[PDB]
């Protein structure tokens, strides 16, 4: 268990430990994050960098030594004449004393324009939007009654919406201007800006381009003088501020059938079933380490399931968003949601919505866009939970009005979660483990959908959901690595489908029985097993190992995608680049250090251009036969807003992801040395015989008060 | 309760309407136990729902409540040319009359048609143990057991249908296997083809028989060859490789109960007869013996959303190596799907703090036999929330958090013909979404291992393979969106290639939004090779607050693909399978997709879904009924031995809310929590029902197992 301390991410201490020591080197000249100019020096980020497989695996399997321990450090370099971005590996840990190159991208030029917004770019971009909207000031009361400048609790307020410009290099953001009230994402006003924020000096910031309720206006004077002159056909507000807010959570409306009391609640008396320590699970057959990167979001590490090994590492690695609109804004959103460090916006979960009463909550500490290291309460939880449906159970009839038996295994499932809340919209990440071997990742969205003022030439690119708005059409789509070794690093990947025969018909010569038959299909190189959308995807999808099972067939995991993606933007067309996985629902690749992320931090600010091209790994087309395998696998779905997405989008039917299931990996059902199986038997003129391994509970418990506290401070 | 329209018969209905069918004494009926096939005797009695027009006129239009009767299926065997015949009998109470149902001039495989029954069984078990005789040594050389004086080591057999290669035929390929616990994972490598088609079982012949990959004609030539030595034989405390009974050590073994459900404050559902209330839904249910789960009248917010959601077919199509493996095409409608409803195990099938309700079913019975635990209703946490939003304040705190725990509302039963158990579900959300779903357990239909099999299933065990097959199930789903008349519309993005407009040099390649209507039924007729659309909206002409049509969203969650040939023999009985999606304009002459009698009819059955579409009728501003085609391929492995489990082993789809509600429907519960923040104190935990934190004990376990009449 202290073995899963390789896959741990930094603690409190260590963090500190870090930034300490970049803040004694006294020639970088770094400055707090807080710090309100672009043109400083700041370390922007700093999480875990995980060791190399080959160095992990004969720390893990082979007895030797643990893994040097380091961190990645992000430093934007903007106190200098040519900004950049530039990443070192910091270490060792404890004691650091070296700070390396990390992901050098030597001959780029982009660097400084592609890398993430940041709280004091943010309190910059306000500072030039209430100089710069001055002439609309009269303007902004007139048509909604709030403002940006003298503003108290009527204050305007704005969502930028990237890629930042058209082409790499460039930071040009569109900006939808709200009203800044409850659930003040569904409150745009009909005005959107292009803010040019290239430049290190934010005196040379400027407003380039105005529009407003259809019309393009060139500068605010410009809109300014047409609407004193009565030339803008404009739309006055009604004011906001007994009944809730179209945009709160809080309830209206009455059911016909009056539902009073809470509802039923999963109770723990015995404790959690699971053993967690550290970052190290143990679940009856399961075995897993994980962690939560501050980047990218949540991996589970090193899964067995019976003592050996499934998956070196199951991983989110990037989740979209891509809009069409009728606004600027609407149109030019592509949202990547790494760049927005997706796994550090795992905010507080509630006891008892989040996840049961019962579960096991989690706390952790993220360095991002941060002046120290940051406590964030309740980010992840673990806890397992009746499915409701039966693992597996079975009537034995008589057909003599009674039984043989009945048997029966209550459903169980362990469920580690955590969520992403970058800003509108909740991410909810599970990763499921069935007590026979099952794995499961899903996602589910819900939070406030991103949404644009209303036109009538809106609806071509979304819905009408409320007077003034439009919620825009969309596609969530999600990455997945899937670093699976069955049984070991070295496996093949191999489909089955069913193929019908036309043969005689054996008993009766004269007829002919047109039958399935089972067809296996062997892949030996990377571009065969690339599967795109259009291409049919087999019903069976297995990796597995040369070792048989006791019956001659050998040892699988079987993948089973759960999605309604499709390919959204055309390959090879300028951002699409920042996406080239999302052609594949499913692709396999070599394994390669070099290649442990399909995505980045850098990739939403230059789509263009950015550091990884998923396409790439498959350019060399290697032979994967008896070798180390990562399935990728993209999910999703298209999403077009309907009024009942108002306040939030909702969780059912709204979730993708997908299973890994043993095929011919054990012997037998894993979930046979489960002690929770019941078989009840006759017995001639008695009661039945309630056959048990672990007695029946009916033990009470009660969960802690519900607290929740909000805040996420450096301790 | 109007619902009432709607419910199963009851114990006395079931009592009444065979009464009245013994008082006729021209039918010469015989209870189903008496062992002759040269007898008549009534099948199966259920409720025959009244037509739409009529119920719809007494639930809407409060107009008379239509004429309660019962569908009478009766066996005509004891007459010189056998047939099956249904009857209306009615009215109910006090029955008066019975009508002949559904005639089929040109028609002559009725009888061929029907399904097998207990009293056929003790025949099929009398002429085995007759003409395997000569087979007895072989028998117990090779196996241990037998079928004389065998005890505690006795065969058995599994028949597997349909029985021959035309209509008319009741020839049976049955497969035969040590009767153990889970004795369907037994097969001793021997089958055998038998002809039980006449009244009288004296006429029943042994035609062929298979052992070990050779043909040999008749039991006595087997005995003959074995005893000679040309024979490629197969000879055949831990538990049992076929048990439940637990062993292997988990790495880190668990000796305490999980968590479980508790219900202190009772249900938040309200059941009353077959009607239930939840929230914003009303609706009511039925258990079909024949077909299975319906529920109706279906309603969210005082507005109709479907007027029937019923499971309509379930099969299950093999190939195989073996001839019973080959022949196997089972189609579960024809063994009463609904009627093997088994006792549902509090706890485990449903949870502790589940309601489980009895029901009496009539299908191959000397009286109605009861049901217990057929059915249960639960609410149960999903345990992940219908919504939530963390609304931060970007500088290390928030404006507030929102909440609304998951629940979910489950009507399920189940069915275990015999070897497989299939779990029902319909399942309501708060927010106006349903789902159906059916989820695969129990045992595999499984024969005898040899290198051959290889190409048709897998090796599960030693002289086991598990054959290669689809599951495949029809749903009939009525919608009815606000009302009777609809239209059906996909959606779909499509993108446009546009100037910037904004940067005149440049591009903006976006996503629009695109509608396509449907005129004609064959438009809306969705094979499997089509592309299907993300977006399959029924539409009412009534417009939602903002413009948009009010629309119920079909989303299907299957895995489902053609098995069969279009067009080629047994394919006949599922031409419904072509269909992920198809839309039909309303017919009495077509509520059904399948019937009891397509399992040994295949060729020729009452039912031809293909031919609903043939008249190609408009569908704009009409009652539409959408039928559902859902399914997987399943190559067995060695994990699915005992058995099956259900973890991604389900199907179903939902149906959701699209611009139907003016926002979300859940609004209105009172089960959401916000957290807000105060000026220098704690914060605000805004709540409209108490928080709870009660804990309560749930009945102890108990099972019964027993169905019998009361
Ligand atoms: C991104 O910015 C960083 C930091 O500004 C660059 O690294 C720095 O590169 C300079 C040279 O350009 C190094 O400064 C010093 O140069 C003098 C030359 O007179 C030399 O005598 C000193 O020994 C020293 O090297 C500096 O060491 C180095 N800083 C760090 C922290 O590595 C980096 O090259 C920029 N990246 C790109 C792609 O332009
Ligand atoms: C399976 O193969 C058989 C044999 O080739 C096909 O049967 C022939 O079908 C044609 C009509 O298309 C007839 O003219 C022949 O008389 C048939 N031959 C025999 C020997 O029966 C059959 O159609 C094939 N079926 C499928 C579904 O592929
Ligand atoms: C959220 O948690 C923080 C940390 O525990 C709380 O801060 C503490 O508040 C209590 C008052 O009850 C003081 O006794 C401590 O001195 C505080 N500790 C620190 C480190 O600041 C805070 O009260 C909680 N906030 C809410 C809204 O519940
Ligand atoms: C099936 O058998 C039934 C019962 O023998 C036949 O029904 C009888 O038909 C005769 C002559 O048409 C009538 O006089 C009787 O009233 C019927 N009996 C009953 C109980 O309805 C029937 O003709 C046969 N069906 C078919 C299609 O041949
Ligand atoms: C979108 O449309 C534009 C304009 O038709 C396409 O751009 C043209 O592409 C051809 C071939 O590459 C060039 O020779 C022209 O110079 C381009 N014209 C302009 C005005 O840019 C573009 O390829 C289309 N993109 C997609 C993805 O369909
Ligand atoms: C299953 O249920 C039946 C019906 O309730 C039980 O039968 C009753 O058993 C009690 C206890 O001896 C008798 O006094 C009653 O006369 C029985 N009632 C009927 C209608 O038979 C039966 O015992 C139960 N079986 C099992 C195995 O639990
Ligand atoms: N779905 C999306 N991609 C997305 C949608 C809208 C949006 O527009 C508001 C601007 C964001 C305002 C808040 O931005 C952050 C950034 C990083 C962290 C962090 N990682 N701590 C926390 C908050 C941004 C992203
Ligand atoms: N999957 C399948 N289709 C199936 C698989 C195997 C099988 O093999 C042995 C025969 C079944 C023996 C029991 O048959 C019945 C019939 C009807 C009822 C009823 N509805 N009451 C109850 C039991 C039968 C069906
Ligand atoms: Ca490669
Ligand atoms: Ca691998
Ligand atoms: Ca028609
Ligand atoms: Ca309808
Ligand atoms: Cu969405
Ligand atoms: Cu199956």
């Amino acid at each position: 268990p202290r073995k899963a301390g390789v896959f741990s991410d930094l603690s409190n201490q260590e963090l500190k430990a870090v930034h300490s020591f970049l803040w004694s080197k006294k020639e970088l000249r770094l400055q707090p994050s807080s710090t309100t100019t672009m043109a400083k020096n700041t370390v922007f980020l700093i999480e875990m960098l995980l060791p190399k497989k080959y160095h992990v695996l004969r720390f893990l399997d082979k007895g030797e030594r643990h893994p040097v321990r380091e961190a990645r450090a992000v430093i934007f370099f903007g106190d200098q004449e040519h900004p950049n971005v530039t990443e070192f590996a910091v270490g060792p840990l404890p004691g650091p004393c070296y700070m390396r190159a990390l992901s050098p991208r030597p001959g780029y030029q982009s660097s400084w324009a592609s890398r993430p917004i940041s709280t004091a770019e943010y309190a910059l971009l306000y500072h030039t939007l209430q100089e710069a909207t001055k002439p609309l000031h009269q303007f902004f009361l007139n048509t909604t009654g709030f403002s940006f400048q003298d503003c108290h609790d009527r204050c305007l307020a704005f969502t930028d919406v990237a890629p930042r410009g058209v082409a790499s290099g460039q930071r040009r953001s569109w900006l939808i201007i709200q009203r800044y009230v409850e659930g003040y994402f569904l409150h745009p006003t009909g005005l959107e800006l292009l803010v040019d924020h290239g430049s290190t000096d934010a005196g040379h910031w400027a407003v380039e381009q105005v529009w407003y309720n259809g019309k393009f206006y060139g500068s605010p004077e410009e809109l300014a003088r047409k609407y004193a002159d009565g030339e803008v056909d404009v739309v006055v507000l009604e004011d906001p501020l007994e009944p809730p807010l179209f945009s709160s959570h809080k309830p209206r409306g009455d059911f016909p059938s009056p539902i009073h009391v809470s509802g039923p609640r999963l109770v723990q008396p015995h404790g959690p079933r699971f053993r967690l320590e550290g970052n190290a699970v143990l679940y009856g057959g399961w075995s897993f380490a994980f962690r939560l990167r501050s980047s990218s979001g949540l991996q589970v590490l090193n899964v067995h399931f019976g003592g050996e090994r499934i998956a070196y590492e199951v991983s989110v690695q990037e989740a979209v968003a891509l809009y069409g609109g009728h606004t600027p804004a609407g149109m030019q959103t592509k949202y990547l949601d790494v760049g927005w460090g997706l796994g550090s916006v795992t905010h507080e979960l509630a006891p008892g919505i989040d996840c049961p009463e019962t579960a096991t909550f989690l706390d952790t500490f993220h360095y991002y866009d941060a002046d120290d290291p940051v406590h964030y309460p309740r980010a992840l939880c673990l806890f397992e939970m009746p499915t409701g449906v039966p693992l597996r159970r079975h009537f034995n009839s008589n057909f003599k009005g009674g039984f043989n038996f009945y048997a029966g295994l209550k459903g169980q499932v362990l469920v580690l979660r955590t969520t992403s809340t970058v800003y509108n919209y909740d991410y909810i990440w599970d990763f499921i483990f069935y007590p026979n071997g099952v794995m499961e990742a899903k996602m589910h969205a819900t939070g406030y959908v991103h949404a644009t003022f209303y036109t009538p030439e809106g609806l071509r690119h979304g819905t009408r959901l409320h007077t003034h708005l439009i919620g825009n059409i969309h596609t969530h789509l999600v990455h997945y690595r899937v670093d699976l070794d069955v049984a070991g690093t070295k496996n093949s990947f191999q489909t089955l489908q069913m193929k019908l025969e036309n043969i005689t018909n054996p008993w009766s010569p004269r007829h002919r029985v047109v039958q399935p038959t089972l067809e296996q299909t062997q892949y030996s190189w990377e571009r065969q097993a690339a599967f795109r959308f259009k291409r049919k995807l087999p019903k069976y999808l297995l990796f597995t190992s040369p070792q048989e099972n006791p019956w001659g067939h050998k040892r699988s995991y079987r993948l089973q995608i759960h999605s309604m993606a499709d390919q959204v933007l055309p390959p090879g067309w300028q951002e699409e680049q920042a996406i080239t996985w999302a052609r594949y629902p499913l692709a396999v690749t070599k394994y390669r250090e070099s290649e442990l992320c399909s995505s980045s931090i850098y990739h939403q600010n230059d789509p263009w251009d950015p550091p990884v091209v998923f396409e790439q790994f498959l350019h060399n087309n290697e032979n994967i036969e008896n070798e180390d395998l990562v399935a990728w696998v993209t999910v999703g779905f298209l999403h077009i807003p309907h009024s009942e997405d108002i306040p939030n989008t909702a969780t059912p039917g709204n979730s993708v992801g997908f299973l890994l299931r043993p095929f011919n990996f054990f012997p037998e059902d894993p979930s046979l040395a489960s002690r929770d199986t019941v078989i009840v038997w006759p017995r001639d003129n008695g009661p039945n015989y309630v056959q048990r391994w672990i007695p029946e509970d009916r033990d009470c418990s009660m969960p802690p008060p519900f607290s929740y506290n909000g805040t996420y401070r450096p301790v």
